[PDB]
């Protein structure tokens, strides 16, 4: 299909419609066509707790072995050999220690992550803190915030981070290309996506195979963006000077009217153009900035360039992609800033920024942030940095230099 | 359930009544109440056939991880922790000598037996040969025969090797104490048991779950005996002259009546009125030998000693076992032969009598025959004495001496 995600959430109990036999047979299934999957385990007892009539309970790291097996197989065997599995969990849960520390031999092909706010950030002890903090910097365990929908129920991520759905959901997500659209057809162009998105959503009948949920109670689409580097390069404005234009913007103080605050003007516009048009087909989420490293290669901006992944910008001005069916192919993405250039406060302004932007319309899913491993030490000032951002989630450790 | 054992086989794809999935959750279902399984594998295709639509198989050799994940977890979370898992496979199936090879770290919770006859033997390459020779001096690789029934339909052993029974089937088992009955009860010992055997099969309602098939399809129950060694002490026969008897009686050749003649001709009356019994009441198999490690230690002879466990001699006259609940508990078998002194010929000769005579009526479904490993050296030549011989399995590799 084309559900690129998927999310699931195992009960607490052997059999029934979401049991864990249940769960193997949709882990299986969604395998079986190369949509990855996201078992949230937060529900199953702790291991070692015993109820009275002898059934001590084994906890989630001993299903994580099922999942990577079956994963294992599946994807080797499977047709679609993109798919993935991501087994979050809990901080509060009291197994999570366990569940950072376990070498890759245990869990080899299942990636992990925390589910992480304040609250349980506070209450954890200091041995979690130093766990979790090794685990990332060995690039093992990734992070994502939690966020209750407008009832209160929550709502869980999905493999790469950025969308939010329900159980047995689905994501429907469309990229606007920046470096293509010319200044002034921002607007229009955020405009013709998210109608077009609004359209395609009752469209696509993924839940006809009763496996996901009917299109009808979803009531969501992402509406992301790539492709920004190649936009500032093209008018002259650098990494840092959009930064403060778009700071300067959100946070409502006076500002020349530079180039800066052109585009930054230009894309609130859009946002707030796109917001409305999703607000008039009862949206309840709009926006979300998802990778496009396996989307971008196929977009072109205005001088014939490949437009860069997202809004980040490129670690080097020439990719040399590996596949086995097409071998190899070289493509540059013209005299664009990269990563060492720019440094890591411009980004981080840049990208906190833009979340704002989009979030100032409550409509935004969230955002895969990366992490540059070469520049950056890890350390609870970090993390702590990272919660109060506006930021939700920390998805991969690159080198930069 | 009393259901010591059962038997599935998993058809060549994913869904279905009986397909991979179902096997999991039918596994997992047997393991949650003690009951082991014996899960065929010989249908699915060999690793690495290519259809055409690119679906690379991965064998039977894959499957086996999950299904000892699935024992690990659920046994040693499950109530009752006798249950084990016994994965057949055939000699002609080209994945056979990986099945063999495998190292106890990549399957470490699942037996392994291999179904064998003469042609799949002969058939076999010398590396094949060499390979499951080395298996079975380790103590890893089991042996079992092939037995179609009276439509040639092909039939399936189950756990411990002695019932042979159908797709989806149970296994009813009662044993008959010798040592515990005089010389000229022998035949109304086995007249009540066949008949209360009898009785007891259609009262089970083993198939009212829905997993298991129901009572009246089966038309099988297993009558074994136990207690051999006790009776031979008590008349003062010794195994050589009981063997040197049976063999007499079973060629039919004339032979003076001395003791072991007369318990031959007991045993023979006896096995033909249960037969006798069971046909009236149309019984397709009667008569299963098994071990009795874990039924013997209840019963008790004539003279007060505990009765010797099914029909070969007891490795040592005193026996401690150890266990978590009753603690260790020291039994004693009584002044009778055991294993090094009668040696092997003596107690390959009783067995073969024996079963020779079960067979007489053509209502056996097989023994668990054991190998001491510290007295014949493993060799083609016994391998094809083993199949020679009316035998029908090799369950464990034992130290005598
Ligand atoms: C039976 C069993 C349970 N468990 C644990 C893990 C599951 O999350 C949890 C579900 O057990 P349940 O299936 O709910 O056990 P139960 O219904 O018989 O008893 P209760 O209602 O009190 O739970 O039990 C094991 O880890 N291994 C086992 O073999
Ligand atoms: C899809 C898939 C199949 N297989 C192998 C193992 C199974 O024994 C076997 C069953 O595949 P099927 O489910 O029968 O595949 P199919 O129905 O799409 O195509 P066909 O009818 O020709 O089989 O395929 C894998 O090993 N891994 C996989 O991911």
């Amino acid at each position: 299909l084309p559900v690129s995600c998927t999310v699931f959430v195992v009960e607490d109990t052997m059999e029934g419609e979401n049991g864990i036999e249940a769960s193997w047979r949709f882990v299986s299934h969604a395998l079986r066509y190369g949509a990855g999957v996201a078992v949230h385990l937060s529900k199953l007892r702790p291991k070692g707790a015993e109820n009275g009539k002898g059934l001590v309970a084994s906890g989630p790291v001993s299903f994580a072995k099922i999942y990577s097996t079956l994963n294992e197989i599946l994807r080797r065997g499977g047709v679609y050999k993109n798919g993935a599995v991501v087994c979050h969990l809990d901080l509060s849960h009291p197994d999570v220690l366990e569940f950072i520390t376990a070498s890759r031999s245990e869990l080899p092909w299942v990636k992990r992550c925390v589910n992480i706010n304040d609250h349980w950030w506070k209450e954890a002890t200091p041995t979690v803190k130093n766990a979790l903090l090794e685990g990332i910097k060995r690039g093992d365990i990734w992070l994502n915030k939690t966020k209750v929908d407008r009832n209160g129920n929550r709502i869980r991520g999905n493999v790469c981070l950025e969308v939010y759905l329900p159980s047995r959901g689905t994501c429907l997500l469309q990229h606007v290309n920046l470096g293509g659209c010319e200044l002034d057809e921002i607007r229009g162009a955020f405009a013709q996506g998210m109608s077009e998105l609004c359209e395609l959503h009752g469209k696509t009948n993924v839940g006809e195979s009763g496996e996901y949920l009917p299109s009808e109670t979803d009531r969501q689409v992402g509406l992301g963006m790539l492709g920004l580097a190649n936009l500032l390069r093209t008018q002259g404005v650098t990494y840092n000077d959009f930064g403060r234009a778009l700071e300067a913007l959100n946070s409502g103080r006076p500002y020349p009217s530079t180039p800066g605050y052109v585009i930054a003007q230009e894309l609130k516009a859009g946002i707030q153009a796109a917001a409305e048009i999703a607000k008039a087909n009862k949206m309840e989420r709009a926006f979300a900035i998802a990778p496009t490293a396996s989307c971008s290669y196929r977009y072109t901006d205005l001088d014939g360039y490949t437009t860069c992944p997202e809004i980040a910008p490129p670690i080097a001005r020439q990719v040399d992609r590996d596949s086995g069916t097409f071998g190899v192919q070289s493509f540059d993405y013209g005299p664009v800033e990269i990563a060492s250039e720019v440094g890591w406060e411009s980004y981080k302004r840049v990208v906190d920024g833009i979340i704002r932007l989009l979030d100032s319309t409550g409509l935004l899913h969230g955002y895969s942030f990366n992490s540059w491993s070469d520049v950056v030490t890890y350390d609870e000032q970090f993390i702590e940095d990272w919660l109060a951002s506006p930021q939700t989630s920390l998805y991969y450790s690159l080198q930069v230099m």
